[PDB]
């Protein structure tokens, strides 16, 4: 069977269009507002959480307003670090909210969170017919309007994100693996990644420096990667540098660029901090 | 700092186009092959493990006479440098899902960059192989548990080489559990499921039903649930319901684990 092609999208900027904004609406938010994306919201109605926490300018609907377009929040202070949503239209869609006003601009994803399918499968079609097939578009829960999946996803410490997908299990076995990659690191406790950040460095300098450079320079790659795996995530953090350095001067020179490290146990023993 | 946006793209049959067939491109080519994406590749020359893996129908335009989304192959193969020309598609209700270029010249890729968010606007997806400015997406560290689940990892201004480390230690753990048998856990869990609503089926029990199975099946994990003994499960939904008044607290684990598994 056929495979997802599991991606990282770049959201800081990018203009979003989130249609709904009850429970599913705001487990979009979550996980959207975190990207720097710059996102309106079209919903008559907000879930309780939404204003609170990403749109505190949003006003109450029973606060007289007497702007022509009285519907239409803009957050007039917002920014990629906000975490907060740029625009609220409170309304059922409208086609003409698909409207950019300056067509330069367009939306990376289109997403639809209601409880009205064949209006969901019309914007479907429409943003499809507007935009193009290349315009990316999710309807929750509904596998066949959606060119893309949320997954089951997890954190390891601020910078490392693990998505969780499935093709064609129920999204159960998803969460299930989830909870286990989360103990394993529960478990595993710090990495202390700063510092395993620093030492590969050095380690990378170190060996440019001893380097003997361009053309086998890839050994010098394939050496820090083979040598780096058999640390592993747990332990990269803890290599003493100097050591390993001696230890590659060995390797690349006087062994003719061997490849072949010692056996892991000792390796942890002769050259961790 | 931001987060990225991980997401899971269904390309069965999506037109894909990309552009350098080199040691680069072949790397999008291992990520994009098992999609079922259908892909065309515009490169004046090849490395040499495409066409043997991807292409054997290759041996100006080359187009695969026995293409399906199973066969993990290029469609159509274009021996050329790229020409502004092959973004057209022949019926233009068509479009690319996704365009990607992995050439080494870097005014040419930034200009096919913008020639094709001119073209089909910026919702179009692009990626410029080691160009990160001109890309809307990363590929990341993947791994998958079985042929059923995929893993992605990503890093956020953190080296690669983390995401491969926490990759192999991913693989490592679901190495050491051994087959998981994910298409007998599918069938008990559809028996199990279906068992507790012919034992509590009143729409007010709804919930409850959930949270059962969901507490139960965590308590199994990955690891055990294709080996759960589902009519023992029931008898012990039975007694946990009914009498227990909407009882959530489960024999405990070890005990669950040698008792309610076959
Ligand atoms: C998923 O997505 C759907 C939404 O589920 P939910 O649990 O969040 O339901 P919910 O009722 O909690 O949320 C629905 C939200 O969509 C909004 N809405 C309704 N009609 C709309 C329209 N035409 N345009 C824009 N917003 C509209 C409502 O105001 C509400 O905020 C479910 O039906 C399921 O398909
Ligand atoms: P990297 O490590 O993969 O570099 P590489 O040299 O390994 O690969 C570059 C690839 O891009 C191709 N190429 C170069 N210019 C191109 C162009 N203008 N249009 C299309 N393909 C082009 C080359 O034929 C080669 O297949």
């Amino acid at each position: 069977m056929v495979k997802s092609l599991q991606l990282a999208h770049q959201l800081k900027d990018k203009r979003i269009l989130l249609i709904g904004g009850g429970e599913v609406g705001l487990t979009r938010l979550y996980k959207l507002m975190p990207t720097g994306c710059k996102l309106t919201l079209v919903s008559p109605d907000l879930h309780k959480s939404i204003i609170p926490k990403f749109g505190k300018f949003i006003q109450n609907k029973d606060q007289p307003d007497y702007r022509e377009d009285a519907k239409r929040f803009i957050n007039p202070n917002w920014d990629p670090t906000k975490n907060e949503i740029y625009e609220y239209i409170r309304s059922d869609f409208k086609d003409e909210y698909l409207d950019l006003e300056n067509e330069n601009d367009a939306w990376y994803i289109i997403m639809t969170c209601i409880p009205d399918h064949p209006e969901s499968a019309r914007i479907y079609h429409l943003c499809k017919e507007r935009f193009g097939k290349q315009q990316l578009v999710n309807v929750a829960d509904k596998p066949d309007l959606c060119d893309f999946y949320f997954g089951a996803n997890l954190e390891i410490g601020d910078r490392l994100q693990i998505l969780i997908s499935t093709n064609g299990l129920s999204p159960r076995f998803g969460a299930l693996v989830r909870d286990e990659i989360r103990n394993l690191f529960t478990q595993m406790g710090d990495l202390a990644l700063e510092d395993a950040v620093v030492k590969l460095g050095e380690l990378r300098r170190g060996i440019r420096l001893l380097a003997p450079d361009d053309k086998d320079v890839k050994y010098r790659m394939d050496w820090a990667r083979r040598c780096t795996d058999l640390f592993g995530i747990q332990h990269c953090h803890n290599i003493d540098v100097k050591r390993l350095l001696d230890l590659f001067k060995v390797m690349f020179q006087e062994q003719n660029c061997s490849l072949q490290f010692p056996p892991r146990e000792r390796l942890l023993s002769e050259y961790c901090s």
